């Protein structure tokens, strides 16, 4: 028999993002000799970006493509499941954590509970924030109007003194021309680009060289199929789709940053100034945001259990110090 | 019908590498529901790992899973297709390179040449070095008779002053245990310790915390198969086994780095001391390494089209800078 999936991606048609998944809907077709077809669908088309779980969960659309974290609200072991600040900041970092170190059937009990089925981690990009004032240091975050996508991302940036907002991140250009937000964190250079964030801010603020992003490193998305769906479709197709799944998460990370490294340049060219933040800034966000990653880890049994087995990684290679988690529990 | 190969794998039975490459022959029986079944066998158990070469072009083996610069001294591309001293250095910049940047169809390219099909790279690990002697700065170099795989990465340390050998990693152990070689580089931490190098050296020799690996970041294995047996095989199940090998890359390496964050400990337990080399150390090393990439660069067609595009991109991630390029040139 043949089967036919219905898929939205977090990725607005028009994008570099766009362009990938549609090529892997034909993989997808390709690798299993036509026998499952993805028919892809652009943000929002069948419904709006953060409405994608619920119409996963009632079957309305078969899968979703979303940027994980989207759901730290209501799943709180999802912040755990996408980069969050100054934690494990590279792909083979996450790559490791998600396929050796137990990170992939955390995600898939917790999504299971949910009657979703979590399939795995897409690799993207990190992330980098648009600004129409100057951010020059830690303190000029204070009273900014900036759009991120919630959970403890978010939280990171409100406790260093600025007012968050979510949007979908096709909304952010006409809130910045509007000035609606002062700034903007969404994705990578590239698709920031497709979108317009450079017409309507001049300036680009980033961590230093040392920590080119210190709030979203590894701004992972993923595959998550109804689970009754999931559950008719024969385990051959399964297992061949989770290896179509993993394969792409590799070529849409190297699409993704091959448009990056075309990017730059025009974003010199547009007059756009890349401001650079410090290590002396990093180490403020740092002091917010270890206390803050606790309080998420607590949440539910989920989120201990991820960062639980994060955090002992994060000390096995050197990423958090017995000093710094002085007073704090888990 | 159904399609049975012999591929031999780089890893010596009794490593975390050749139980992980198990494991994928029976992945590949799973994808393609048993029409493909690769038989494995460890480093020796049909030709010598260096013979791997001839074997799979004159058929002897259908297919073979080396480390991929081992083939430097009769095809100078391959030493671009794997980690060399100073340059890319990160699994997700390798990844990026072969995917989106075109290493993919010039590894391809230069193996249909020499009667092979070059699958795709199977991401691993960095490599560490054990010697009988404390080896404290780049200086202690000088008259060290070190094992190393040969082609550029060879090429660097003598530079510095070693004798050079070239040796399967099953042949480091009695190398060192009788004298014949006082040092060795094979690769990360966890396999050298399945084969036993904490018995017979007492000492890591790793580079500082920024460069951890000075001279292989990235050693790249990948699966080569015999083109005529690869032209025999029906296009869907051509392209289900590029899909596993890598998705395999990433399971690969996972697994390697799970195996190396529990051997360190070992390590402790042994008694083995891992020695740091300094900055100042990497830069001496720096000035000898790039000089030698445009050597091995400018060996024929291929190296010079890989070692260009990788230029290209080092240059667009800050990795060299014009100034230390100055009066070298392709
Ligand atoms: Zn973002
Ligand atoms: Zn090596």
């Amino acid at each position: 028999r043949r089967y036919r999936w219905r898929i939205q991606t977090a990725w607005d048609a028009g994008t570099v993002g766009y362009s990938l998944f549609q090529k892997f809907t034909e993989r997808v077709k390709e690798l299993t000799d036509g026998q499952l077809e993805v028919q892809p669908f652009p943000a929002g088309a069948v419904v709006g970006t953060f409405d994608m779980f619920d119409a996963v969960k009632t079957g309305v659309l078969d899968g979703m493509n979303p940027f994980t974290l989207y759901w730290a609200g209501r799943m709180p072991v999802t912040a755990f499941l996408s980069s969050y600040a100054l934690g494990l900041d590279r792909p083979d970092q996450w790559e490791t954590w998600f396929y050796s170190l137990g990170g992939l059937d955390i995600a898939r009990r917790a999504f299971a509970e949910q009657g979703l089925f979590y399939v795995g981690p897409v690799q993207h990009d990190l992330n980098i924030i648009h600004s129409k004032k100057p951010i020059r240091r830690f303190e000029d975050f204070k009273g900014v109007k900036l759009r991120v996508p919630g959970g403890m991302i978010a939280e990171v940036f409100a406790a260093a003194g600025a007012s968050t907002v979510l949007l979908p991140g096709g909304e952010v250009y006409p809130a910045l021309e509007r000035g609606v937000i002062d700034a903007a964190d969404f994705v990578g250079p590239a698709v920031n680009y497709n979108l317009g964030f450079h017409q309507v801010a001049k300036y680009i603020i980033m961590g230093p060289p040392e920590t080119p992003a210190i709030h979203q490193p590894v701004d992972l998305m993923d595959f998550t199929i109804n689970l009754n769906r999931w559950r008719s479709l024969p385990k051959p197709l399964q297992e061949r789709f989770i290896a179509a799944v993993h394969e792409y998460s590799w070529i849409h990370y190297a699409g993704i940053q091959k448009a990056n490294l075309e990017a730059w340049p025009k974003y010199r060219q547009a007059g756009v100034e890349v401001i650079r933040l410090s290590n002396e800034d990093v180490r403020k966000f740092r002091r917010l945001a270890i206390p803050i990653w606790f309080k998420w880890a607590k949440m539910d049994k989920y989120s201990r259990e991820a960062f639980a087995s994060q955090l002992e990684y994060m000390k096995g290679i050197g990423y958090v110090t017995d000093e710094e988690l002085k007073g704090l529990s888990l």
